[PDB]
């Protein structure tokens, strides 16, 4: 009586889509197994010592409990987690565990819940463990492709599948940003011109996806002047890296609250761009747009 | 040596699309004819003695000069303008003549310019008449359907054709709002939460158009908390009407800077909503999405 699932990392914000946009990655990913156990308790194991095992501290245990409670399920569960990336790297590591667990509980106990609801449950994990019920990383983890969190009370997620090829390159610095360090730096106010610029460019990115225009998508993605300039200073060599890959990528920006960098390399320069990245950051991986949590 | 064309009214902003979104109307429309005259003169003849016939003032003249100049047509022109609707109402009356003028000059004088180019030149008209080059009313007038001005110098416009029926009701209050003051009382900065709400809701509207979802389009359109709550105070009964037609329209918002109001009535209530709008204001127009300037 168990299910095993692959829950992917995700890149949020994408420049002008701050707190709205999310892109699902194929890799890295967590591998999560959930087993129904008679002992009405929640047991968790993780292969990353720096991550809690306390069912009330580990995001997977927080999600599992809320769902077992809401559905008055009898069994308890043993969750075994094999982490894809460290926390604080801006690749939605916590979201992968939250979305993966919601999806796994739904499969294991045949709850037949729609994706939006799995995103909502997963969001609780992000809350209890970050004070904010943010869903811009768990929405793409569940839906796959590109998502937009367009409302919170009640949650609304709009999904745009990506059926064309989009090569992704992710550089992962050896530093960490806890998503609390993440928001303090955030400006409290924005100028009207910036609001107008980000709305226009974010809308242009949506148009670009429907018209499968990667140059347009990438160019507008790099137009944010409200947050990116601030956060970029927290990443060693980030502006130098952008400059150096300038004409070989459709676009490059910070993934989530950072420090990881996400680039969309032009087809003819993918190796060159991957080496430039790896030259500053050894932990560089090549991937593409993913499909969301799936049974394995 | 002359051409006849209709230059339609347009509605900019559409709530969260402030300074970016533009929707072309079918009616009202200016009716313009232009004759090529040897005498190097700009003969502007416009009804409604309230529009400056002075080729220096009238936007149709400016677009003529700044244009004729370039292409060195080495002539002058007889511009007959039948106004479609009043100015200062928030329906792009200026844009109608500016863009209408440009599209004719093109067709008539051999020229093979681009729609973007026509939007480009037409902008100089709005420059001297309002202040800035404003392209959000001129773009839909020329492209038809729905447009997004995503950048200035270089001017960038993204067009999304509306291929489904979208009924529109326009109400014109017999008051005048000082377009310019309707600017200075606008906030100069906004909270992060509003940048987030507006980006998400505006992106959701583009998604709604591609999914031909009028209800999602109209609901998100009414979600602006930055500009509309302030501007709407100046439009008598606006908030009361919005609440009263609430379940009978996909959405209703201010057209441009006002005082005109644009509503997207549900098929089942179009007459009833048009009547409610007539009982509060006197002038209402039932129309649909237009396809832009075209040979009469
Ligand atoms: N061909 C023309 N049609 C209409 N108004 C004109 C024209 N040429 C010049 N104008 C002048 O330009 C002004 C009208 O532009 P606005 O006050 O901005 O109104 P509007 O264009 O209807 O509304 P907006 O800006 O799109 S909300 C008036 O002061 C007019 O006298
Ligand atoms: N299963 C889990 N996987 C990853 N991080 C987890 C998990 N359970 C709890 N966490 C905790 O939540 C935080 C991670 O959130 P944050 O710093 O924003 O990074 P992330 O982007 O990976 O969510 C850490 O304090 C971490 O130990
Ligand atoms: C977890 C927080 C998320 C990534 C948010 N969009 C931010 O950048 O802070
Ligand atoms: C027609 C709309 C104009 C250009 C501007 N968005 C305003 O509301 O003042
Ligand atoms: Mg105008």
């Amino acid at each position: 009586m168990k299910v095993r699932v692959k829950a992917p990392c995700t890149s949020a914000n994408l420049g002008v889509g701050f707190d709205v946009f999310g892109l699902c990655l194929k890799e890295p990913y967590d591998v999560i197994e959930v087993e129904a156990i008679d002992d009405k308790e929640i047991i968790i194991e993780v292969d990353d010592k720096n991550i809690p095992t306390d069912p009330d501290k580990n995001v997977a245990g927080i999600v599992a409990k809320k769902m077992i409670d809401d559905f008055n399920i009898g069994k308890g569960v043993k969750i075994t987690i094999k982490k894809g990336v460290k926390a604080g790297s801006g690749l939605g590591s916590s979201a992968a565990s939250s979305a993966g667990t919601a999806y796994a509980i739904n499969e294991l106990f045949k709850l037949n819940l729609d994706k939006l609801k799995l995103v909502d449950y997963a969001s609780y994990g992000e809350l209890a463990s970050s004070g904010a019920k943010h869903a811009d990383n768990v929405a793409p983890a569940i839906f796959g492709g590109f998502t937009m969190v367009t409302n919170y009370e009640p949650l609304e997620v709009l999904h745009i599948p990506i059926d064309f090829k989009l090569d992704i390159l992710i550089a992962i610095p050896n530093i960490s940003i806890n998503t609390k360090e993440a928001r303090e730096i955030l400006p409290k106010a924005v100028g009207l011109k910036d609001l107008v610029n980000n709305v226009g460019k974010a809308c242009g990115m949506v148009y670009a996806l429907y018209n499968k225009d990667k140059s347009l998508f990438g160019r507008y993605m790099m137009s944010d002047k409200v947050i990116e300039p601030v956060r970029g200073k927290l990443i060693p060599n980030y502006f130098k890296i952008k400059e150096e890959v300038k004409d070989k990528v459709y676009g490059i920006t910070i993934s989530g609250s950072g420090p990881s960098i996400i680039a969309f390399p032009k087809e003819e320069f993918i190796d060159e761009v991957e080496n430039i990245l790896r030259d500053y950051y050894e932990n560089t991986i090549r991937t593409e747009v993913g499909k969301g949590v799936e049974v394995v």
